[PDB]
């Protein structure tokens, strides 16, 4: 039995990645679409099925919900991930979770009070490039790790550039250099004109001394990459964070005198976490792995906001 999923907003992500998978996934049945406008819903159902819901609170008491896949932004969630657990039902959240750390230890806390899994849905996490790019390092491909690089950016209740992009090369530098990594410094650029965080870069230290200088902004040409700097070589790649599903990644590695591309298989990340999300609901397996990094994620953001010299433009 499928599990019944119920989505609060019509979002663009959901229309172009989230209910895809869902409608693709024997795994789960999109069982209700939730909007301001009854309109935007009906335009949603009609197109991935499941009832157009009018209002979020109505879909919430669906007894044909198991679980609800939350796309709002960012400052929105809390409020909306709090009710759907309070009404029972599981919740995938779409990354950030939420706005700071001590909201997410609460979501966390009201989740396991009641047994549902609250998920942070990180799409990139479930590709496997990832762990060929780490299983590599492993081997020893460019020797030790000096530092990482991480960079997102793109072209121009809102989140600004650190809460809805920024989160990504942080995520990618915890993935890579663990449990460890600590605030050193960081810019944030604000346009007065909306008040909006549309740019930054930050320094990051594990206790060791590996770095991890991440990238990321609104007013940008396209960038999606990471690079490992090694006491023998260098890593990187593209489009590391929103591979297309068919699209095969190439890793990059120089080290003296050489340089070698291989070329992965291609993977629906997209696909995966759904599946990763229903799995969980279904087995009642919610790996702690998944809460404990979403907390640590929630620590560093909060400790970049925090510790930023922030800087207002013009
Ligand atoms: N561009 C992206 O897709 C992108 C990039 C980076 C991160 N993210 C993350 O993905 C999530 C969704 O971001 P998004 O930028 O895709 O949002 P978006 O297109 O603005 O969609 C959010 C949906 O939330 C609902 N909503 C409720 N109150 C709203 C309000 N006051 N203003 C606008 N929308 C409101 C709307 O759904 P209804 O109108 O149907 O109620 C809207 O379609 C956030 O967690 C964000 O960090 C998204
Ligand atoms: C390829 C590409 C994209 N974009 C723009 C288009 C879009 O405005 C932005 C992001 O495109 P994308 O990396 O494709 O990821 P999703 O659409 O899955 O978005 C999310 C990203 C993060 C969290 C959730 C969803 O970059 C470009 O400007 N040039 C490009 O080559
Ligand atoms: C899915 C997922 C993982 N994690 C946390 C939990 C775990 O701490 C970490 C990775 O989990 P995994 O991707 O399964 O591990 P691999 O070895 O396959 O991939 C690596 C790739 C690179 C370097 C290490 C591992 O992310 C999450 O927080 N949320 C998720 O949805
Ligand atoms: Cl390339
Ligand atoms: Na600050």
């Amino acid at each position: 039995n499928p599990i019944r999923v119920g989505v609060i907003g019509c979002a663009d992500i959901a229309w172009r990645r989230a209910l895809p998978a869902l409608e693709a996934e024997p795994l789960t049945e999109v069982t209700a679409i939730a909007s301001r406008r009854w309109d935007r819903a009906k335009r949603f159902t009609e197109r991935f099925g499941g009832e157009p819901v009018e209002g979020y609170p109505a879909l919430l008491e669906r007894d044909d919900v198991d679980a609800v896949y939350v796309p709002l932004p960012a400052v929105l969630h809390a409020e909306w991930i709090d009710r759907a657990l309070r009404a029972g039902k599981h919740v995938l959240a779409e990354a950030p979770l939420t706005t700071d750390r001590p909201q997410a230890e609460r979501l966390f806390a009201v989740a396991r009070e009641r047994g549902l899994l609250l998920m942070e849905n990180f799409m990139f996490l479930h590709h496997p490039q990832h762990r060929q790019v780490a299983d590599m390092l492993d081997e020893g491909v460019i020797g030790e790790i000096r530092s990482f690089a991480a960079s997102f950016t793109i072209p121009p209740v809102g989140g600004g550039a650190l809460l809805d992009i920024g989160v990504y090369p942080i995520r990618a530098a915890g993935l890579f250099l663990g449990a460890d990594l600590e605030f050193v410094g960081a810019v944030l650029r604000h346009e007065r004109d909306r008040d909006v965080v549309v740019g930054g870069n930050a320094l990051l230290t594990t206790r060791q001394g590996v770095t991890a200088q991440l990238t990321f902004g609104m007013e940008h040409a396209y960038t999606n990459n990471y690079e490992f700097r090694g006491s023998t070589g260098r890593l990187w790649m593209n489009r590391v964070f929103t591979p297309p599903a068919t699209y095969q990644p190439v890793v990059h590695i120089e080290r003296q005198d050489h340089a070698e591309q291989f070329v992965l298989p291609a993977h629906d990340q997209f696909a995966k976490s759904i599946r990763a999300f229903a799995q969980a609901v279904l087995s009642g397996e919610h790996p702690r792995e998944w809460s404990e990094d979403s907390l640590r994620q929630a620590s560093l953001v909060d400790a970049v906001r925090t510790g930023a010299r922030d800087i207002y433009f013009p």
